[PDB]
């Protein structure tokens, strides 16, 4: 049972720029996603200090990197705060509007795509390497949802009847045909060591 939504014009614009601009340093997408996971984990930890029951959905706070050549996907999994339906459909977009505006102006002023994180919109860097991104997420007091978008100005959201995750987010990157290097263990290990060696949570890189 799928609902389809239009990205706010600004977000659609950011995505086009990301997909269209010639920029070779694509590997920064992983750092942006791992960072978002780190932030989510930080929040659920902080919240658990005043309400321990919030960890009933899972006490483990970590990150998993799962590559799959068969499906040509790279999934970044975390046990963080998760996102609600309201987050996925309106709230995160509202916030992303200002970040986008600032980021695009900063670019014209000499900045580059690798700085997208300082504007709160790093998630969209996933499109530097993915033709389609599917996001499975579960927040403590909402249901598990599946958000998805191949850009083009729209995204869908549905209640996920798959396999329960308890609490957290899974960013599934359906890679572009010429970006399969991100499925190789050596390459992923290289990027993590280069841009995310100090994340304060365990990061497990699965092998195939
Ligand atoms: C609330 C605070 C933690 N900031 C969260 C920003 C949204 N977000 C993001 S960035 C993001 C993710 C999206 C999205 C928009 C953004 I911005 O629509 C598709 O899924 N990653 C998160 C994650 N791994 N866990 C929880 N929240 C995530």
């Amino acid at each position: 049972e799928v609902e389809t939504f239009a990205f706010q014009a600004e977000i659609a614009q950011l995505m086009s720029l990301i997909i269209n601009t010639f920029y070779s340093n694509k590997e920064i997408f992983l750092r942006e996603l791992i960072s978002n996971s780190s932030d989510a984990l930080d929040k659920i930890r902080y919240e658990s200090l005043t309400d321990p029951s919030k960890l009933d959905s899972g006490k483990e706070l970590h990150i998993n990197l799962i590559p799959n050549k068969q499906d040509r996907t790279l999934t970044i999994v975390d046990t963080g705060i998760g996102m609600t339906k309201a987050d996925l459909i309106n709230n995160l977009g509202t916030i992303a509007k200002s970040g986008t505006k600032a980021f695009m102006e900063a670019l014209q002023a000499g900045a580059d795509i690798s700085m997208i994180g300082q504007f709160g919109v790093g998630f969209y860097s996933a499109y530097l390497v993915a033709e389609k991104v599917t996001v499975i997420t579960k927040h403590n007091d909402d249901e598990q949802y599946a958000w998805e978008s191949s850009a083009g100005g729209s995204f869908t959201v549905r209640t996920d009847t798959g396999e329960p995750m308890g609490r957290g987010t899974k960013v599934i990157l359906h890679l572009k045909e010429d970006q399969t290097e991100y499925l190789e263990e050596r390459r992923i290990k290289e990027i993590v060591k280069k841009h995310s060696q100090f994340i304060g949570y365990p990061i497990t890189l699965f092998v195939e």
